């Protein structure tokens, strides 16, 4: 089909929350919601982002308000984030929260471990941003985690977060 | 700033439409209106698309429903489409509507006139997509416009769209 992208679902459970991610960063993209960066940063140039599950650096955006990241500072090493595509649902666990400066676009090269890299990446991370400190744009929070298990969906949800459920059936595709 | 993508806004005079145009063509990006499709197609793979006003082929996806795209049909060779970056009024003019099979992703290349091309795009275009006929998924119905004007925003907005306001004044751009 044209067009035949696929949007994501993102589900927290420390927090209780999920929403369905969609594509871009730009104001009027994330005005009610998360989106995710299309393009990763490296020292080239831009270059296409990985997709959910993917090797590289899926990140997210979202405004630090009730609805969206304002708790985003609850998250903890360990903690775990999910994010579903049209055929998985993929576990990342936090293995940083920290504070960076709103410019840092470091963050969210494909490996933010390795922003210098020009190798093609290995390992899938996923990168939360929001404004910080609370009530404040002079900084960034940012949370990354690393895959650490991928579910076929005909499996059924994780336990810890089957009772998210979407107000429609509509798909993740067309 | 992190995010730091813009949006754009398309208005077109003929049928007295406009809007926000989101990124990406996901069933979630496009729910409640058109959105960008961010890759161009090419014979050897998907490459970045045209930002609004540049060289390649800005093209542009949405429903075929009252508040969008249901009324593409009515366009005809001459008439303008206008689309705003935070910086410029860019307006296209219709060259072709046409008619073709939802797998005919050429229509999205960076030259849709010469979608087997491996150089740069040289000329501007802007594409509109929809499903075809009314009330069917089979088909798909394309109209590309080519670039004839550059505007910028300093000197306000070309006469035949001036009426069209918008909501809120949010930027385009954070
Ligand atoms: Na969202
Ligand atoms: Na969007
Ligand atoms: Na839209």
């Amino acid at each position: 089909p044209l067009p035949g992208s696929a949007n994501s679902r993102l589900y927290i459970p420390k927090t209780d929350q999920n929403w369905v991610v969609v594509s871009g960063v730009g104001p009027e993209d994330i005005k009610y919601g998360p989106g995710w960066y299309p393009e990763s940063w490296t020292p080239e140039g831009m270059v296409p982002a990985a997709r959910a599950g993917q090797p590289g650096n899926y990140a997210v955006a979202g405004h630090r308000v009730a609805a969206v990241f304002w708790d985003l500072d609850k998250l903890e090493e360990g903690d775990e984030l999910v994010l579903e595509d049209a055929e998985n649902f993929y576990t990342y666990q936090v293995v940083e929260s920290k504070v960076v400066l709103p410019n840092a676009i470091e963050v969210i090269a494909p490996d933010p471990f390795n922003p210098e890299s020009t190798e093609e990446p290995e390992k899938a991370y996923l990168t939360l941003t929001t404004a910080h400190p609370k009530l404040q744009n002079s900084h960034r929070l940012i949370v990354h985690a690393e895959l650490v298990d991928t579910r076929p969906k005909e499996r059924g949800m994780p336990d810890n977060i089957a009772h998210m459920a979407p107000e429609n059936e509509e798909g993740l595709e067309h």
